[PDB]
């Protein structure tokens, strides 16, 4: 009986195996863009992905996950809220069973389509496992995606989704292209606040792109035929792998922008 997105073992359910649940600083939450407070001494985001290296990709039965070779300083997020350095992991997605939900995030109350999460873990802490158990050690940067014209930088990640149907395949995939996914602004929301899965940890700068992406509703279309399931378990399609938004408690939301 592991946790999940269903009726009894969904997000409301987590807190009895992971009371951090209820903690002070979870994630995702709404983003009310007239009380978010602009910060002019925020810097530019800097994005230095012309090195990445993927690797291979994973349907883990959440999501399905694109890794990469984070075993150097190549594909990194620095500048805007953070001190120092982070390295890019791997990125994933959570989306809706319908066009009308699916992000994690909401602004003004508005759910995407989806939304893309690039994690990145801050190398003062020498890797990925040691980071999650620190204050500042992870930054993530989520994209919302709606649906409308498609993402071209996109399609090579939903063209192999056939190969990795059920929890537990993978797929090698190589010379993959994150800047493919991103927006024309990097005006960005900020805050402090956790892990949107089971351990639920509280390591995450958050870093929210005001612009979301468009997708087609083909290219969407091809996330909800995965499925949460083993090959040869019955069949569950994975759609509405979010965590709704939870209490903002004692937190202010950061804009860099206007
Ligand atoms: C914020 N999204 S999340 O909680 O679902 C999530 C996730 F799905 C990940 F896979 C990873 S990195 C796994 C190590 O490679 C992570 F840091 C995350 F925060
Ligand atoms: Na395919
Ligand atoms: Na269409
Ligand atoms: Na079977
Ligand atoms: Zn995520």
């Amino acid at each position: 009986h592991h946790w999940g997105y269903g009726k009894h073992n969904g997000p409301e359910h987590w807190h009895k195996d992971f009371p951090i649940a209820k903690g002070e600083r979870q994630s995702p939450v709404d983003i009310d863009t007239h009380t978010a407070k602009y910060d002019p001494s925020l810097k530019p985001l800097s994005v230095s992905y012309d090195q990445a290296t993927s690797l291979r990709i994973l349907n883990n039965g959440h999501a399905f996950n694109v890794e990469f070779d984070d075993s150097q300083d190549k594909a990194v997020l620095k500048g805007g809220p953070l001190d120092g350095t982070y390295r890019l992991i791997q990125f994933h997605f959570h989306w809706g069973s319908l066009d009308g939900q699916g992000s994690e995030h909401t602004v003004d109350k508005k759910k995407y389509a989806a939304e893309l999460h690039l994690v990145h873990w801050n190398t003062k802490y020498g890797d990925f496992g040691k980071a999650v158990q620190q204050p500042d050690g992870l930054a993530v940067l989520g994209i919302f995606l709606k649906v409308g014209s498609a993402k071209p930088g996109l399609q090579k990640v939903v063209d192999v989704l056939d190969s990795i149907k059920t929890k537990g395949k993978s797929a090698d995939f190589t010379n993959f292209d994150p800047r493919g996914l991103l927006p024309e602004s990097l005006d960005y929301w900020t805050y402090p606040g956790s892990l949107t899965t089971p351990p639920l940890l509280e390591c995450v700068t958050w870093i929210v792109l005001k612009e979301p992406i468009s997708v087609s509703s083909e290219q969407v279309l091809k996330f909800r035929k995965l499925n949460f399931n083993g090959e040869g378990e019955p069949e569950e399609l994975m759609v509405d792998n979010w965590r709704p938004a939870q209490p903002l408690k004692n937190r202010q939301i950061k804009a860099s922008f206007k």
